[PDB]
């Protein structure tokens, strides 16, 4: 059987301060501890990538769940997905208001319809069905999110990997989206083959940045075609990465694992935050190169 | 320069009675002619794309725009997409509702917001700030569409591909729904790289089979990573639907156009209505080896 495998992201964009660096680092570490924690007591792929995102949409400093940004008519409006690599069983939803984890909903959708994506309205009657709480719109919204909101008029995609005990891969994902954005916009989160894919025969790919950018290239799918004509993961993440930003102008991150446990995170935005969980030893970091690698207690 | 094509599809389904064949075979003619009329002036693969689909909308017979087939609530949700192969640009809708050309807010999509994905409440707020008629859904229904799901209480995506004089290519798709589907399902159309992908340099395809087996296995972009490596589009076609097959149980079609201009419309379903226009011939079919091929004027 297989050693596990988790890898975690944030936002691929632009610098981070030195006071958000400690605590973006404690949130990829809480993150990526439980997905972990998930995988080494029998938990599967999907077990592990759902609990690793579960946690960032909590973590307010993260913009996926609480901590999402407002879109220009002052409301979140949240994306997320996830995939088994096994069957490719997926589940998907777009423009999801007033809930707690968009990626449990996300969830449901796979494991409970027979359908992969739902949007806005039916979403919620979903959820509203399944027994997911609402919540008042006004516990998703902290303090310094209306602030660049208005900062803006005159924070990108998390997600997770995972190759568990018993060689099964998945990725999840889950967004917020840009900020001020037009009513109802939909990026790469919740569209396979762009915010992330897994295959139980390839690999597990969860990406980050311009989500337009990443939705033109089919950004996760092609990482792994990459792969599959026998790349190494982190010439494949490069080489689709160096095809983004050369054919669209975009930028982004990926992370991914191959169904052999071999990962790599990558990235052409100014920086991504990421950690993996391997061998009972933790991976972190934020800029290129700043890696540090510690004991996993 | 190239000699042009546009090539249509309505939806890979089950068995189609003489009845139907009929009104089918002639309303893809009009789509083609359409197109290709829009070829014929030297128009742009993108406007001829939107053109073939816009008469597959309007046409009540096909699952897309008027005669969408009936959600949960006795209602009509739409879905659509388009992408130009020069630089990758596209736009899609999600869940629409009370608009007669779901592909044209697609298109202002692509051209007239910064995004590539617009859904539900957002692409209604939107079809407005662009004068977008909202126009009854009793008009989009029909006594098919209401006959059919008070009983199903107990046909298909339909698209184009285009490659112009300069050599661009492009792809439409449409589709109105599934009786008795989820509110708010959202299916393989609106999703770049399932239900279509364009880019000058392999092709373009639309897709049209079961919409989540589809996504699951991105097929439109599959079909172009094997052009990419040598195979043939015939072959192309033949292997991605295949993998469909093998892999996730789900038969479809699609139809692809190359950038050398070798076109096909294949199936692993009983039939898939299409039609196809290159150098004044018009080629068709809907069940397996039978093409019907006349000239145009
Ligand atoms: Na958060
Ligand atoms: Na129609």
């Amino acid at each position: 059987h297989m050693n596990p495998i988790v890898v975690v992201h944030g936002g691929g964009a632009g610098p981070i301060s030195k006071d958000r660096k400690e605590r973006v680092h404690q949130g990829m570490v809480r993150a990526a501890t439980v997905g972990y924690g998930i995988l080494r007591e029998g938990g599967s792929a999907v077990d592990a990538v759902e609990g690793a995102v579960v946690a960032l949409e909590d973590d307010p400093e993260f913009n996926a769940g609480c901590g999402s940004v407002l879109n220009t008519n002052g409301e979140v409006e949240m994306d997320a997905s996830i995939m088994d690599g096994k069957d490719l069983s997926a589940g998907a939803v777009s423009a999801v208001q007033c809930i707690a984890n968009p990626i449990k909903l996300a969830r449901l959708v796979m494991e409970k319809t027979p359908h992969c994506f739902l949007t806005d309205q039916g979403a919620a009657q979903f959820a509203a069905a399944m027994g997911v709480p609402e919540i008042p719109g006004e516990k998703l919204v902290t303090e310094r999110n209306k602030k660049r909101l208005e900062k803006e008029k005159h924070l990108g995609t998390v997600g997770a990997v995972a190759l568990d005990c018993k060689g099964n891969v998945a990725y999840a994902t889950s967004v917020g989206g840009i900020v001020n954005k037009m009513v109802g916009r939909v990026g790469d989160s919740p569209c396979l083959g762009a915010g992330g894919y897994a295959d139980n025969d390839i690999g597990a790919v969860s990406t980050t940045g311009h989500g337009e950018s990443i939705l033109k290239v089919n950004l996760a799918r092609l990482t792994l075609f990459h792969i599959e004509q026998g790349k190494t993961v982190e010439e494949a993440a490069d080489l689709s990465l160096g095809y983004m930003k050369s054919r669209v102008k975009g930028l982004g991150g990926l992370i991914v694992v191959s169904k052999t446990g071999d990962w790599v995170a990558k990235w052409t935005s100014t920086s991504m935050p990421w950690a993996a969980a391997k061998d009972g030893k933790l991976h972190f970091g934020i800029d290129p190169d700043d890696t540090t690698i510690t004991d996993l207690p």
